[PDB]
């Protein structure tokens, strides 16, 4: 097939799967069990969009949705990929600051709602709806994000200055690079086609290896996962 963004995938596949590797021996050779599981928690996020992004780059997890007279390429194994590394990220960030179950079932919960109405919303065949799910979304989102700024970062404070501090920077890093998300899915393939796919995937690789690699590194390297 030989498509002009299958270069941003196989990029994809190679630094996620060095990334997964590199936390996978760092991780086995840790001692501590609260800083041991913030190592399996980002091997095992790392993994996910691994396989994802390799399989993709094998011609998978890719669908024609037609909308606005065109059939449209949509890549659906983001979503799987999405649906589970996304909740354990905010699960990374509830374990350090000590959140309450009730805090991490609704962050779950909420994310859970953003993936589904995505990939819905990405599927969708009436081109007005299509863009209904993605604001469901987006507000989903906004509220996670919400949670995270206002919720969190009250109580990252009942923490030492090395675990606020190592926070605050986890929690720059996720306001930033998850809010570019809903802003490009909407100019590129799923959205207003502005963005043509190959630029896409290049964006959504950017974004990704940033948030789970650029994150684990970040946070695996800091003296907070040890309880
Ligand atoms: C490793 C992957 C990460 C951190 C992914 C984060 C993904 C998002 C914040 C996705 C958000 C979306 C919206 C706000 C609306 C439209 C559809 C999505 C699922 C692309
Ligand atoms: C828990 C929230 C479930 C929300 C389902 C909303 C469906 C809205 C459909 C609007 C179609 C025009």
């Amino acid at each position: 097939t030989g498509r002009p963004e299958w270069i941003w995938l196989a990029l994809g596949t190679a630094l996620m799967g060095l990334g997964t590797l590199y936390f996978l021996v760092k991780g086995m050779g840790v001692s501590d069990p609260d800083a041991k599981k913030f190592y399996a928690i980002a091997t095992l996020v790392a993994a996910i969009a691994f396989t994802m992004y390799l399989s993709m780059l094998l011609g998978y997890g890719l669908t024609m949705v037609p909308f606005g007279g065109e059939q449209n390429p949509i890549y659906w194994a983001r979503y799987a990929d999405w649906l589970f590394t996304t909740p354990l990220l905010l699960l990374d960030l509830a374990l350090l600051v000590d959140a309450d179950q009730g805090t991490i079932l609704a962050l779950v919960g909420a994310d859970g709602i953003m993936i589904g109405t995505g990939l819905v919303g990405a599927l969708t065949k009436v081109y007005s709806y299509r863009f209904v799910w993605w604001a469901i979304s987006t507000a989903a989102m906004l509220y996670i994000l919400y949670v995270l700024f206002f919720g969190f970062t009250s109580k990252a404070e009942s923490m030492r200055p090395e675990v606020a501090s190592t926070f605050k920077v986890l929690r720059n890093v996720t306001v930033v690079l998850w809010s570019a998300y809903p802003v490009v899915w909407l100019i590129g393939s799923e959205g207003a086609g502005i963005v043509p796919l190959n630029i896409e995937t290049l964006l959504f690789m950017v974004l990704d290896v940033s948030a789970k690699v650029g994150f684990g590194l970040i946070l695996l390297r800091s003296r907070a996962i040890f309880g």
